[PDB]
């Protein structure tokens, strides 16, 4: 009935591990164009997920095949979790990166699709009333990670077992956080759920685009579209 | 500690009602368009097996306790997101290990290879006998299946839903009750019943990957019959089968 030694060093190197992630600001370095906007900011996103992948203890140890199943299906629904931890409910603004803050307006002159936006943002809202930590958000993202329902995964069982001591530490870690509402630790649960909707939702929406003339860049291209030639290249460096 | 009567009672009446589902035999009764140009007849002889279960599923729902009290367009939304998921948790109860065949209604036994020749791809193929093998790993009793179908119906996220929080009013009661049976079946190993909830997650793609399966037999020349096309293709049957 309290995190274990073992059980802490996970959860600080996983939040450690994410506040690397999101770190550029918009003053830091550097209709149409704003589609090659996101696009961009979203490369440092992937870019960053796939870096924080490996840092996870096992995911190096899986078979590359694997490796590129599990980011293939999870960055799309990890980014979400991201936009709606940042969420401004005030402004109905939500954050990309360090500083990047936009309201449901500006995905709309983006050529994105109300369908599409709206889940979002509806999404960011319902993730709010649960009062999520850091420590939470970070587990939850290993959880996602970790899927062996994906498409194409090769080792099912050991992705499961992989899976198994995060589900465990947010149990641990939920049930002192608040020991009254046993039902919390489910209810986070269910929106690994909804990230699945929106997954497949995010998909008709990228397909959406193309009929527009507004195709992806490379790296974008391999993993939501319909070999992988630069994700290997950061797996491998 | 223990369980409640109250909920000794739901669990009870829950899988009672779920023992007079898949009923009908392959010897029994009426016979199905028979298994053998030659896919269409597998097909057909599919759609018909499916026609019956969904039928099944809705008089299984409409006796669920709190169903019936939500308004009829909310009974559609859910059962019309809901039928598919219910469906692949019984592939998945009573799939074979030794034999790698799903069954459908009481004994109707195929493999791998008789999807195939039907025309389905195998981007449908390969993710239910997976998830059957997944469901297996986790080893559910009667009582835990018949809990899980009941929260899978009372998901609020659900497209067109007028009243989401009644639905989730109901779902509670469930989620609670699974929460303690599991507690009390199994002490020992408390990651079971998260991975049980995660199933719903692994039902969504399933889901998915079925309405992408439906949609591309179009191009095969088979189309669905009235009833499934209702559900699944992008409510008249559906609106006459919830009352009676
Ligand atoms: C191929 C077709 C779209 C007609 O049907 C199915 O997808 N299935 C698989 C699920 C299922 C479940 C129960 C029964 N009786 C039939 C089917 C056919």
């Amino acid at each position: 009935v309290q995190l274990t030694a073992a059980q802490e060093l996970m959860i600080q190197q996983l939040v450690a591990a994410q506040l690397q992630c999101n770190k550029r600001s918009f003053s830091d370095q550097p209709s149409q164009q704003r589609f090659a906007h996101f696009t961009e900011l979203a490369i440092i996103s992937v870019q960053e997920i796939v870096d924080f992948a490996k840092q996870v203890p096992g995911f190096l140890q899986l078979g590359r095949e694997d490796q590129i199943a599990l980011l293939k299906a999870s960055t799309i629904e990890i980014m979400l979790l991201e936009t709606a931890r940042r969420y401004n409910h005030e402004t109905e603004c939500i954050t990309f990166l360090k500083d990047f803050t936009y309201s449901k307006d500006d995905f709309h002159r983006a050529g994105l699709q109300v369908e599409f936006i709206n889940p979002i943002f509806e999404f960011s809202r319902a993730m709010r009333r649960l009062g999520l930590d850091d420590a939470e958000y970070a587990l939850l993202i290993a959880i996602n990670i970790f899927s062996a329902d994906r498409p194409n995964v090769q080792e099912p069982g050991r992705v499961e077992a992989l899976q198994q001591p995060y589900v465990e530490a947010l149990l641990s870690y939920t049930r002192i956080k608040r020991p009254q509402d046993q039902l919390r630790f489910p209810r986070m649960l269910m929106k690994l759920v909804s990230l699945r909707t929106l997954s497949s939702v995010h998909s008709e929406q990228v397909f959406a685009l193309r009929l527009q003339d507004k195709k992806l860049p490379p790296l974008l291209s391999e993993i939501w579209d319909v070999s992988h030639k630069i994700l290997h290249r950061l797996l491998q460096d």
